[PDB]
């Protein structure tokens, strides 16, 4: 059980088309024959599936010891029905076009599941950042954008890179600075070419913790749904149950704190080295220190090394957040859990899905969970496309206008019950007192994220009941994804051909 | 005491770096040695200080008598950490690269003190507009932009000119029309290349009086601060004290009315010709007529000519708003005032500062006062970048929604106290009645300006206490300025070098 | 014996580097250590070898029956040391990135062997032109350029497509017309984006027969070299020996006529269907008719069907001109020939080379033979980059000036021997009479091609003796190729890295 990662995501898309194909002909309003309309649907589905562009590079670089190297680099743009196309830049010696093509596809559907205006994209670099000088990573990241930009694969109108595995705000700043100063110098939207930038360079409050909140608001939108918890046989709530984490990195890290702050007791955590198992809870603050002190989660003196993979650890909510294809046909029989959230991108093989549906354990699709990161990188790309600190124009104004609603209510009452002259004191609460001056930059993020992953969780529930998919929310997700991208191709007069 | 105007502003920047350098190493989070980190700070400070681009021109023109002339023209772009770069266009026979370089620097800090997304810039033209036909000024202004545009010094992504000395809305319209019709024709943001345009050409309510409000809200934010007025030995309030004005032009003019309407009695006013001294108040309306009738503030029959410079006149609030370096080591001993506001750009020599701190008289930095003009020209550049009359989308909607808050409150009460059926009339006040339909174009200006210069006045107070700078708010201003521009260079991975 | 076609061409490049590496260190003039210089050479060699860009596409098309299809399309740009990059566009259901990458590499060396200023490139389309309407091929070819152009893979400054397998002047006209009218409309060099265009659309006399002349002048430059014919044991001349042809298409066709007109008796010919064997000669005119009448070379009533592959036919000069990898380890033992020319691109597997060197049969590298086609498509790209019919400016002038050389010689003699008054008639010959008006468009082609493949044949001979490669001219060719591309990288300061 190790399919070509692109043949796998295609496999999910397949079961999606196998169910939509019927409810999609009846919504096609053209005037043709029944079979003809189906010969129209299946055709458009064959256009969605493949990637529309897969660039492939090679970089002469000069390492600090003067020697040269080549660096294969990739970038796919899955679909063009929606511009621009976002997608992270991954640094790993395990990246390939067969991987990038699929990760590129997912973000075409992630962005469709959470209603974000972007096509899919993804860029890889065969590289191990743990090997190279922090000068060499600059000469590599800047060259990698110099190559893309001149071939039309970076720019606020075509593609928007983003952080991903083994990349952070450090790299994303090198990109925005190279693009702004070479190609899109005159363009007013220069700095808006990448997301995940540092705050001082045009970022957004909580771009790092963005994905974590995703995993959080996702789990919350289901744990607090009794219709499934009655099936899974658990309790709506967090402090009553626990969870584990694969891949203590950005997702895994912030998936903890936001899920740790509400009573859910993070049992264990692991990484490429080993596992750290404590059935009583690990402080996400303290462990975060060792990643900056001891280089690994190992040695953590408030837990122990675990002779076994996290995926088999007894818990309540499994969260693979480290790499692809981790759960598989050989790990599925030994999960011993109830819910498998997904921070990583397609961490479950399609063979293991049936076993999970068979074992009666709910799998929440990665299309829905790690989509939080996108929906915040959208606010960033949209922040620095308007050139204004959101809400700055109307801080002093909203603060005044609200002080005149409450006043008018007061002045109005002091004429009806004011016969005694009694001063009715209409004053804000503690909560409203914060929201007087309006929506600050952080407020729309903590809301626009919690809202985007509210509508999405419904549209997934609303579908899985319409088609009776039970706990295969994944298939229900692709249905909502495919139905949306279809109406774009259908009405667009797909081509000039 | 007549330093090179660029060696002067550098001198202020110096005393700024001399205090930040310590509290800035500890905020640098890189992993190096102490001395190394200081070898990193001082280096970045040497990058901020100089101008990154100083163009220099020469114009063949054809005067109306057919003769040719050359016209030296300058433009500096101080820093590029923030695009675009705004900066006025000054017409004076006293402009030079040594001047423009410094005025360019100030606006890099002005924009940093009031948190406005622009680098600094400034453009000069060795010219005397009082000499040339109002046709020749067009052939000069249009040629001056034709030259800049083709070399990448005008355009909504690089630079945005603005009014300044001896230029008004007349000139700024010639620029926007030349740029829109030659270089950026196809660009959607063509007309957004300059600010200070006429309203019919995309201006903003009160762009002329914008700078005056700055000087006003600045003074107000300090006069109403007892912590200093206890030191200066005066009273928080305006009608109890007076003020004078140097340079009756745009700043000086509107600095009067907005400071005249609140009881502060404008004692005198002067210009290149002479002074007009009346210890009982000059009507800013009446005097404004003579500038359009008698060509000068002289002859004003409700005052007298003053055999002396304004800077020595007895008053309470001195406002130099005419030119640079006016106060100096020779004028400082004879100020006879309490507060010296600054409408002009660096009207005080650094030598006179010590004398002012010694004489125990508070000097409000020009970085803070005339920054109002920028913060409104930002709203303009941001108005005509969105292509919509701000608030037009939601006039009829907010008006309705507010009529349903007040109604719901009424309908809610008529069920609790409505046992008598008594019609509770929840109706807006007089004030709220204006703010029903929402934020109009003028409302955000009168607020966004009053708000921007609220946060700034605090950050300056908040610093001058943290470092104990007493009344040298100027040094406190640069500290806040330098700390902000530093975090941009620091995190940006300053160069690809 | 069926290596990955890119692992094969790499294999030749390898044996090339294995011999140059020594004679290339001594020509490196930098000041380093011996081993260091070798750590510099091997590094640059690792930069040359891989492709710098390999795009990959997918086309929604609308077949005439209304159904949709996807069409994978590829394009590689091997190297960028020389812009633009030429390369054909092949239509075949057997194309893939693993093929295009190598064919792209060859043209980086072809162009280096014949000193033509282009990097390598190649574009494929998984398609069978024998299946689609001649309308559908237009909707496919135009879309394929629309996709490339917007991503910077067509244009006289980056890439220049050209005819190749299953494409002719029909397709190349659709490309030039689509590019000229969409992307490079304003560009003055629009129509110069592709070569192989029809004459009326900016072609060159004999662009079709261009490659054939290549195969001809190549063979001639060796057959008339006794130094090898003494080794091979044959006779310098054509009418005394015969030859066969694989792949009667463009190359194979015109390889016949130009080699048929000089006595060499074309024995047989074959194609995807079958062979046509006549040991007495096939009229290239008559057989050309059946390709336009009977759809195949079969049925040709002046020969017979041959139960066997051409590659084993007894002859004197074998010319595979149909596809890749035709000769191989299984066909090498049964060649029964003396010289194997190569019209096709790498039609010989590296394993069969040793067998050919062992069997003492000379293999002429495809790098040298089919390079004629490029050297004419260069004249085209250079014709329509100058916007003038070459030689038109000086037809009437050269005709006059020559009539004054011959006259002056006459007038000069009629003073020395003119004592008798005898009219010396200095008049042109028959041959010169043609070349009076100068170099017409066709003359430079028939010369610039015959000349380009003169210098190249020497530099290959001049190398194979310097290094004693005997009859492995192929390895001698790559040596001259690598030595040239190396001096470009070496001196260029290879990167900004
Ligand atoms: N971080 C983000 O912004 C986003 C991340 N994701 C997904 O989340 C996943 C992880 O987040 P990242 O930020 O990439 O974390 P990261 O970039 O910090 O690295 C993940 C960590 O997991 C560990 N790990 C990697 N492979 C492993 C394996 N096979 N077994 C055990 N441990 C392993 C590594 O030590 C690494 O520290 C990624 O796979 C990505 O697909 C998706 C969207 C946004
Ligand atoms: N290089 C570029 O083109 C960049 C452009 N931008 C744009 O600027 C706007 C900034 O808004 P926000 O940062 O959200 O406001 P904000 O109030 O969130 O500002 C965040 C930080 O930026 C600093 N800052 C503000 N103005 C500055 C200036 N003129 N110079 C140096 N530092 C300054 C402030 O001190 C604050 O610490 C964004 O909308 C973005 O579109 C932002 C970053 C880089
Ligand atoms: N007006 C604006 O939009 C802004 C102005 N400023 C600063 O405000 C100052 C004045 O405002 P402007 O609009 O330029 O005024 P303005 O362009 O109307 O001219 C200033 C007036 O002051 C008088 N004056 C000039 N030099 C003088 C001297 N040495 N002694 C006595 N009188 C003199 C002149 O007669 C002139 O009428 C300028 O120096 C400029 O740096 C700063 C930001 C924006
Ligand atoms: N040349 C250009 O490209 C210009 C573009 N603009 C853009 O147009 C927008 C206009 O909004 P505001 O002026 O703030 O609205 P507004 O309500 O403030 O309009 C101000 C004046 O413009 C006049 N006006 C409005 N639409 C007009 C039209 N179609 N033709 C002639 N006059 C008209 C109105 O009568 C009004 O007196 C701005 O956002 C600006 O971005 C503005 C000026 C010039
Ligand atoms: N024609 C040109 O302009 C140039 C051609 N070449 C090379 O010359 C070769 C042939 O020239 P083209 O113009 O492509 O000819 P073409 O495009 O007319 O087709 C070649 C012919 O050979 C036959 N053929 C193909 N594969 C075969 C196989 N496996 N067995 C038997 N017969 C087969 C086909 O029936 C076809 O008619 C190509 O492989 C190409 O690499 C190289 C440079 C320029
Ligand atoms: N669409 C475009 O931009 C094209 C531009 N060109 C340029 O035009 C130049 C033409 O030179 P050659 O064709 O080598 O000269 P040529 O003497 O070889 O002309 C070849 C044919 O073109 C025809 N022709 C010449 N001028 C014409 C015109 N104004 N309208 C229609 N047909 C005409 C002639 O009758 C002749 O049959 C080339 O240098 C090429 O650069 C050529 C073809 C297409
Ligand atoms: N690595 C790390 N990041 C943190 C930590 N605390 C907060 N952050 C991030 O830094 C940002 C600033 O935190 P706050 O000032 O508390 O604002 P906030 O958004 O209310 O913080 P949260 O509610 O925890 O998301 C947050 O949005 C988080 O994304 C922490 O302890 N460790
Ligand atoms: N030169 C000059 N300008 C004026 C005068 N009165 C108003 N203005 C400017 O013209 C604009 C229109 O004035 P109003 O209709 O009163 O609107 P406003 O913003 O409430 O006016 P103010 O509150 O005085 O700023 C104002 O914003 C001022 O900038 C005046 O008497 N003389
Ligand atoms: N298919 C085909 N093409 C031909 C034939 N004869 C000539 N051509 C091509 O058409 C062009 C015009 O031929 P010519 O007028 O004889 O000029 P040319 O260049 O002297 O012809 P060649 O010397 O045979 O190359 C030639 O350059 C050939 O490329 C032919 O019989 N069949």
């Amino acid at each position: 059980d190790d399919p070509n990662f692109f043949k796998m995501v295609e496999g999910f898309f397949d079961r999606g088309a196998s169910i939509v194909e019927d409810k999609l002909v009846e919504d096609l309003k053209t005037r043709e024959t029944e079979e003809q309309k189906r010969n129209r649907v299946r055709s458009i589905l064959r256009i969605i599936k493949p990637c529309n562009h897969v660039l492939s590079l090679s970089f002469p670089i000069r390492r600090d010891d003067g020697s040269w190297e080549v660096i294969e680099g990739y970038r796919a743009q899955h679909s063009q029905h929606r511009t621009p196309c976002k997608g992270g830049i991954r640094y790993s010696t395990d990246v390939s076009v067969d991987e990038v093509k699929a990760l590129a596809s997912l973000m075409t559907y992630k962005c469709a599941v959470v209603d974000v205006p972007f096509g899919g994209a993804k860029a890889g670099v065969k590289i191990n950042p743990k090997n190279y000088t922090d000068n060499e990573l600059e000469k590599i990241t800047r060259r990698f954008t110099m190559e893309l930009a001149k071939k039309g694969f970076i720019g606020p109108g075509v593609d928007v890179p983003a952080p991903d595995m083994s990349t952070g705000e450090r790299e994303m700043s090198w990109i925005a600075d190279t693009y702004a100063s070479t190609i899109g110098h005159y363009d007013i939207n220069a700095h808006a070419c990448v997301t995940g930038k540092p705050i001082s360079q045009g970022g957004i409050h909580g771009r790092i913790s963005a994905t974590g909140r995703g995993v959080f608001h996702g789990i919350e939108n289901f744990i607090n749904e009794a219709s499934y918890m009655s099936i899974l046989g658990m309790t709506p709530g967090f402090g009553d149950k626990t969870f584990v984490v694969q891949g203590f990195g950005n997702v895994g890290l912030h998936s903890m704190r936001y899920l740790h702050r509400f009573g859910a007791k993070c049992i264990t955590v692991g990484e490429s080295d080993g596992s750290i198992w404590n059935p009583d809870g690990i402080d996400p603050k303290e462990l975060e220190d060792f990643k900056l002190q001891h280089g690994t989660i190992l040695g953590f003196p408030k837990a122990k090394i675990y002779e076994g993979s996290i995926l088999e650890v007894d818990c309540d909510i499994l969260i693979p957040a480290a790499s692809e294809k981790q759960l598989t046909k050989s790990n599925a029989p030994r999960v011993k859990a109830k819910i498998i959230a997904e921070g990583a991108n397609g961490p479950t093989t399609p063979e293991a899905d049936k076993i999970f549906l068979e074992r009666n354990i709910m799998v929440i699709p990665d299309l829905y969970l790690n989509a939080g990161g996108v929906t915040v990188s959208y606010f960033e790309w949209l922040n620095n496309l308007n050139h204004v600190s959101y809400g700055r124009l109307t801080f002093k104004y909203e603060r005044d206008s609200n002080y005149h609603l409450l006043m008018s209510v007061q002045e109005s009452l002091e004429r009806k019950f004011g016969k005694h002259g009694g001063t009715i004191p209409i004053v804000p609460t503690a909560e409203f007192q914060d929201r007087i001056s309006g929506a600050s930059e952080k407020d729309i993020v903590h809301s626009g994220l919690a809202y985007t992953m509210e509508r999405s969780a419904r549209q997934i529930m609303r579908t899985a009941m319409k088609y009776n998919l039970g706990l295969d929310l994944r298939t229900a997700a692709y249905v909502n994804a495919i139905e949306k991208v279809f109406r774009v191709y259908n009405e667009a007069g797909v081509t000039f051909t």
